[PDB]
């Protein structure tokens, strides 16, 4: 076998020492990186005055010389403006001219445009356009009142003048032309001007083979027209291209370098070549901060080709807003002087800040690649220049800016002595005598959008020049302002921006974020390598830790799941003999535990986060070796077990009081597949509230189990209140069955929860109350995307969705339900990303998919893919290398199906189903999808806030996704945690989930609503007007307890809105004992916005005569319990043998695992909550993508 | 400024659906829409196309988009004050059909 | 100030919506109260004559 991470991310090449300085810089400091861009960005005061005067004469120019004409012409609102061009846009994609306007005239005209996609999918854009703001979703029912309501007042000369408009601007003011033939031919004017050209055709993001291969041969014809119209006019006269590193590979990343030095570079070199032969520029536009030092190995090999000698065409972007720009710019001169190229450098600000801003949260790195003030980015592009202009002998600098205070700084840098070739300046299209090169996009109207969008929100931007220029609040005197000087007068020399949070204090006060790690840093793949290396080496192992010491046990080996040769460590497991002794052993410590303050339990799991932080490293290599994960999973899931040490630590700071007594010895039952953070977050949930806690690992697992232990047991908790009980089913088993067993924390299957629970329905407290159970169980979870979504951003989100982890996420997506519309190129775009992906042992950085767990699970995936073979189902797989045999691996498979209903039960793999639903059957879909009775995840795909409405307002399921993966959801943002067949909650990283473990809940944070249930309002009416007054004011009491109807926003990353909302759980079991017993629990089930079903064997039913219709819509009477469910939930009145006999009967129920909650008669007379409302509400979790028309509104301003 | 039941017929005098009733086909006023529709005229638009009847299936779902009902807006006016304007349902509606296919229509309108 | 205020806004009402397809009713009779002789007189009257009706 391999030796374990002996090539898990080697270097594409040796780091040179300035290559070395270019990673250093990566996300240092801002306070850092500014003083020496201000020292060299300094100037003379003789030519800051000439400059300013330069830029004070240039912006008075550009003052002193569209749409809005038409918006004022028919004086439409905004929302018009933008259904107008909406409608235009639409009728330009008719391609006959004469059709189009008979359309128009006999059609359009006459109101009918709705039965002539949505007509607003691009709203957004148009949006853009005629309000200068970003909206991420459409308002398609405010755009068809507008559309109708203006064709209906102003008829066909409007939508006449609308169409010309939308001509002009698509075809000539967005593109210099549709395609590279017709934007050479309007090229003529302004080259016998004195401008020159750049092309760029468009692509970008390619996510297939066939995407990539068309954007090479419209790269590759584009050049053969440059050249041929540029006829020998040379690099510096004639035009250019430039394109996108992105479109040429579907894989062009960091962690596929090897894939990308081997194909992707061949495809720069062939058309570098073509280039050469017409001697006309190649530039290589700069993308995202984690490509940069990628693209700069391809830029290196082209450089020091022989082949390419002879040529000074090849160039290269820069990004002045970025950390290392100075020390790229270091290489890049140095690159140019070893080879003898003239590197062409074009030197710009940057285009992806606020995705930049997003990403470094997301991963909880150190801090940004890019700085966080504008003014930073001018002082580092001034900086920069100077130094490109100290070296034009050896490169040639292009200064690509808008900003007339930045261009008339470096006007007057480069001094007197010009001449053509020694420098230039750019410009995009559409927005002294020096040459200028413009930037001019080609396309059609459809290929246009990304990069149009990421245009109009640079120019939207309040900090932009475009912006303020247009701003007339604005002086020109604050337009000349010298950003050097400004900034060397602040207190604070490069201070971070006051409102972007650094990623570690996304949460604020609350608790610290935890800390990723960055694949694309040379320095850490490197320093990870050894750390991974010496994780391999290590011994590990996994005993019973009882109170009393490790125990002796049957001991067997713990094998790689993607190499059974690679043994990773042993296990003891224990006998049912020692775990029935560990539960004695925890009632007898269980005292003493609780009586550790809960501040001090909670700074006991603060310390064991702080321990896991600094062991990350260790941990991701026994996690990849032991559960089959890849290195960028097992770092995530470290980071979830360090988040939910930290959240259940605040959240108990914030809640736990003498009065919330433990439980008792909790057992956790933990799975497989996220065998370090559930592990975590179970045992420490149930630890800080003051139980002691009896840890069963998954048999599969039991390494970094252990591990975990050590780590709490390292930080102060005492072996007495957390053992280790290493085994399988019967060891959990025992562990359920033992008489001081106070509660269960189980994540799992559905089956084998429905078996923990019948075992615990036999079971009463010393107090004679239900054994509390919480068990987070499977889920089918699905995906709806419409015909208004990104092919791109869908397929991306898909694959992730379905094959990460081999698609033994809970999470995971197992059904994609495609509008028939686009099914088909959908379908095509998301098999060929299929064929990208890596499957292997999960010890190299370029795999993206691992094994399976065991060869069992194996085995029950492919009889499942076998049987979808075999009833005709077209399947699509990857093939698996030769090398995948010593393992057990599935390769991702396409499965299509013609109905929902093909799929019976959650089949736990990277196998994803996919159906077809036309547009008028989508309420009948999501139907469909809550009739499996799972309610786990769901992932939503659309722009059209009708769509979100609908959709969101009628499925259900516990954690929502809106344009984004419903994967990965982190604890205390996406509280997590489904209903039906998924779990009984309450959610896991959320707010209610630390008081099912004591035996009186507290308040939890924020956990309150104003709204009060108007059907239970109506029941304590009516209790009022049959004379039970005592019971109308409880009813009134649990209407306002009650917490249905709260709706909060959640603290988390930019360009993501995460919602949290509790809801009505569904209909909820009734079985009471008495008549006044009955009124407490209705008006418990009423003012949580429940209904109910009345156990009618109770005979109580002339109890609830004459209700008012609004009270009665929501009761009903049950005989057979089985017959009328499923419920969500019930409510039991009786003695301990009553209850225990209707829990055993409520077990028998089949579907979902109810949770239960019982009171004696006396209890209900005596105390007010002896039925909790925190647990007859819903909690319901929603992410929501609102960077995804493709920027940040918010971070804009 | 109106009000229901004993207090008038509407729509509101001084209120963006006020000239409407005095057309003989009633515009689309300014910002009259709205995002929701009601969950009761979906249910009953899907039993429609069960039993094949697919025009008024159609005319149930334009319906529900074209409704209005919870259109929720603020109106510019002084500082210091927040003016609410929003569309509820009306109550129950009287139906007084002749034909099957009226029925479905008017069910539809009401229900959305 | 109520008169005037109904006058613009019922003319800017109008210039938002009403097209040649939004035809008038015919004569419209306007009746109205003693409490506000000038402001529910004029609103009323307003609102049926910019609708293009005739008005009693
Ligand atoms: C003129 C020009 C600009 C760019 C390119 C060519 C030419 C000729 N390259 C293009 C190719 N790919 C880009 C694409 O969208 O497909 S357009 C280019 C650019 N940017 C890249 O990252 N790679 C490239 O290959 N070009 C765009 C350029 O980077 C910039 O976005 C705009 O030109 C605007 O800059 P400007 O200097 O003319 O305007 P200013 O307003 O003075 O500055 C705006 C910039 O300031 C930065 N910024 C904003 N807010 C910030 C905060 N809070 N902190 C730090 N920096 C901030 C941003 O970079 C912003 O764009
Ligand atoms: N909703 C969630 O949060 C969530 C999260 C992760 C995984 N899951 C689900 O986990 C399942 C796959 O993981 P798995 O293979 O570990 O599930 P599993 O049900 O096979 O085993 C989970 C745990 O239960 C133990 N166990 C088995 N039988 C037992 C019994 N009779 N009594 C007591 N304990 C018993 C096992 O030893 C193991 O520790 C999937 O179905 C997945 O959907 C759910």
């Amino acid at each position: 076998a391999p030796a374990p991470f002996a090539d898990f991310a080697p270097p594409v090449r040796p780091q040179s020492t300035l290559r070395r300085a270019i990673t250093a810089a990566y996300r240092r400091p801002e306070t850092e990186c500014l003083p020496p861009l201000v020292e060299a960005a300094t100037q003379s005061k003789e030519i800051r005055d000439a400059a300013a005067s330069t830029a004070r004469k240039l912006i008075e120019a550009l003052r002193g010389k569209g749409v809005e004409g038409l918006v004022q012409e028919y004086s439409l609102s905004s929302q018009e403006g933008v259904a107008l061009m909406c409608l235009a846009e639409a009728l330009l994609r008719i391609p006959d001219t004469a059709t189009r306007d008979a359309l128009i005239r006999d059609k359009i005209a006459d109101g009918n445009w709705k039965s002539h996609r949505s007509l607003f999918v691009n709203a957004a854009t148009w949006g853009l356009v005629v309000t200068g703001k970003l909206t991420s979703t459409v308002n398609d029912r405010s755009l068809a009142a507008a559309l109708t309501r203006l064709i209906s007042r102003c008829g066909e000369p409007v939508i006449r003048r609308g169409v010309d408009m939308a001509m002009r601007m698509m075809g000539e003011q967005f593109v210099t032309g549709e395609t590279i033939r017709e934007a050479l031919k309007r090229s003529k004017e302004l080259e016998e001007k004195g401008f020159s050209y750049s092309y760029d055709m468009l692509g970008e993001a390619a996510t297939t083979a066939a995407d990539a291969e068309r954007y090479y041969r419209d790269y590759e014809s584009a050049i053969h027209a440059i050249g041929k119209a540029s006829a020998g006019r040379g690099i510096y006269e004639g035009p250019g291209i430039s394109i996108k590193l992105s479109a040429l590979h579907p894989r062009y990343s960091r962690a596929q370098a090897a894939r990308v030095m081997g194909e992707l570079l061949p495809r720069v070199k062939a058309l570098a070549l073509l280039a050469k032969n017409y001697d006309i520029g190649l530039n290589i536009d700069a993308e995202e901060a984690d490509r940069l030092e990628l693209s700069l190995d391809l830029l290196e090999v082209l450089c020091l080709d022989g082949d390419l000698s002879g040529w000074n065409g090849m160039g290269f972007v820069v990004q002045a807003y970025g950390k290392r720009c100075p020390f790229v710019l270091d290489f890049i001169i140095d690159l140019a002087r070893r080879s003898g190229r003239r590197i062409m450098v074009r030197l710009v600000k940057g285009a992806y800040w606020d995705a930049e801003i997003k990403r470094a949260q997301l991963d909880g790195l150190a801090d940004f690649p890019v700085f966080t003030r504008k003014i930073h980015t001018d002082v580092s592009y001034i900086a920069c220049a100077a130094k490109l202009l100290a070296a034009t002998d050896v490169v040639f600098p292009q200064f690509a800016t808008h900003n007339a205070q930045t261009l008339a700084a470096i006007y007057h840098m480069a001094g007197k002595d010009f001449h053509v070739g020694k420098y230039e300046f750019q410009c995009l299209h559409g927005m002294l005598d020096r040459p200028c090169r413009i930037y001019a996009p080609v396309g059609t109207h459809e290929t246009l959008l990304a990069y149009l969008v990421r245009r109009l929100l640079e120019n939207g931007a309040n900090s932009s020049f475009v912006h303020r220029i247009n701003d007339p609040k604005v002086s020109i005197d604050e337009l000349i302002a010298d950003p050097v000087e400004v900034v060397r007068a602040m207190p604070v020399v490069g201070a971070k921006h006051d409102r972007i949070a650094l990623p570690a204090e996304l949460f604020g006060d609350a608790r610290t974020n935890s800390a990723g790690l960055d694949l694309s840093n040379e320095e850490t793949l490197a320093s990870l390598t050894e750390a991974l290396r010496e994780s391999a080496a290590m011994k590990w192992t996994a005993l019973p830790q009882l109170a009393t010491g490790p125990a002796a046990g049957e001991t067997r080996t713990v094998l790689n799941p993607g190499d059974h040769r690679d043994v990773v460590g042993s296990v003891t497991e224990t006998s049912e003999e020692d775990a029935r002794r560990a539960v004695r052993l925890a009632a007898d410590a269980a005292p003493d535990w609780a009586a550790v303050p809960p501040s001090e339990r909670a700074a006991c799991l603060d310390r064991a986060a702080e321990l896991m932080q600094a062991r990350m490293p260790t941990l991701l290599g026994l996690i990849i070796r032991e559960a089959g994960k890849s290195a960028l999973n097992a770092i995530a899931e470290v980071r979830e077990a360090i988040d939910f040490l930290r959240y259940y630590a605040e959240q108990t700071r914030r809640t736990l009081g003498p009065g919330h007594g433990p439980l008792g010895p909790i057992v956790c039952i933990s799975p497989w597949n996220f065998p370090l953070a559930i592990f975590t977050g179970q045992i420490a949930a149930a630890l800080v509230a003051g139980n002691p806690v009896l840890a069963k690992p998954a048999e599969e697992t039991p390494l970094i189990a252990a591990e975990g232990v050590r780590i709490l047991r390292e930080a102060g908790i005492p072996a007495s209140a957390l053992q280790l009980l290493p085994g399988d089913g019967r060891v959990g088993a025992a562990l359920v069955a033992a008489a001081e067993t106070a509660g269960v924390m189980f994540t799992g299957s559905t089956e084998v929860a429905r078996l923990i629970q019948a075992q615990l329905a036999d079971r009463l407290s010393p107090a004679g109350r239900p054994i509390p159970l919480i068990a987070e169980t499977g889920g089918q979870n699905a995906m709806i995307v419409d015909s208004s979504a990104l092919a791109e951003q869908v397929v991306g989100d898909v694959i992730t969705s379905a094959f990460d982890s081999a698609g033994q996420r809970c999470s995971a997506l197992r059904v994609l339900c495609l509008q028939e519309d686009v099914a088909d190129r959908i379908l095509t775009m998301l098999k060929g990303a299929l064929h990208e992906l890596h499957i292997g042992r999960t010890d190299r950085l370029s795999v993206d998919v691992g094994p399976v767990i065991t060869s069992e699970a194996k085995d029950n995936i492919e009889k499942h893919i076998e049987r979808m073979r075999g009833l005709g189902r077209k399947v699509e797989q990857i093939g698996l290398a030769s090398e995948t045999g010593v393992g057990t691996f599935v390769p991702p498979t396409i499965i299509e199906l013609e109905k929902l209903s093909d799929l019976q039960r959650e089949v736990f793999g990277p196998v994803l189903h996919v159906i077809r639903y036309r547009r008028d059957d989508l309420d009948r879909l999501v139907d469909d999808v809550n009739a499996t009775g799972y309610g786990l995840t769901f992932g939503l795909h659309t722009r059209l806030d009708e769509t979100i409405a609908h959709v969101t307002s009628r499925i259900k399921a516990g954690n929502l996704y809106i344009n984004r993966n419903i994967i990965g959801a982190v604890v205390g943002v996406q509280p997590f945690g489904g209903r039906g067949l998924s779990g009984t909650g309450p959610k896991a990283g959320g707010p209610l989930y630390l008081g099912r473990l004591v035996t009186t809940a507290p308040v939890p944070p924020q956990h309150s609503s104003v709204h009060t249930d108007p059907v239970l309002l109506d029941f304590a009416k009516w209790l009022d007007g049959k004379g039970a007054r005592a019971e109308a004011e409880a009813a009134r009491n649990a209407g306002s307890s009650s917490a249905l109807g709260l709706d909060l926003e959640l603290p988390g990353p930019v360009g993501e809105r995460n919602l949290y909302t509790l809801h009505a759980r569904g209909r909820i079991l009734l079985v009471p004992a008495t008549e006044s017993g009955l009124y407490h629990q209705l008006a418990a089930a009423l003012a949580t916005g429940n209904s109910v079903a009345i156990d009618a064997a109770s005979g109580l039913q002339a109890s609830l005569k004459n209700l008012p219709q609004t009270v009665g819509l929501r009761v009903s009477w049950s005989k057979d319990w089985a017959a009328d469910g499923p419920f969500a939930g019930a409510l039991v009145e009786g003695d301990a043998e009553r209850i225990r006999a209707v829990n055993k009967a409520i077990a028998a129920l089949p579907g979902p695992l109810l949770l239960v909650q019982a009171a004696s008669s006396g209890e209900i007379a005596r105390n007010p909550d002896a039925y909790c409302l925190n647990w007859l509400v819903e909690e319901v979790s929603a992410s929501i993508n609102t960077a995804a028309a493709g920027g940040n509104a918010s971070l804009m301003a």
